[PDB]
């Protein structure tokens, strides 16, 4: 909910992008290094 296209969770018009703000979030494989 800041700027983009997709909806980060709010109903307002100006919402965060789909990729820029993903609910499922990324995996936990690149958190080793």
């Amino acid at each position: 909910g800041v700027l983009g296209n997709d909806a980060e969770g709010i109903t307002l018009l100006p919402l965060c992008f789909k990729p820029i703000c993903i609910p499922t979030l990324p995996p936990l494989t690149g958190g080793h290094a």
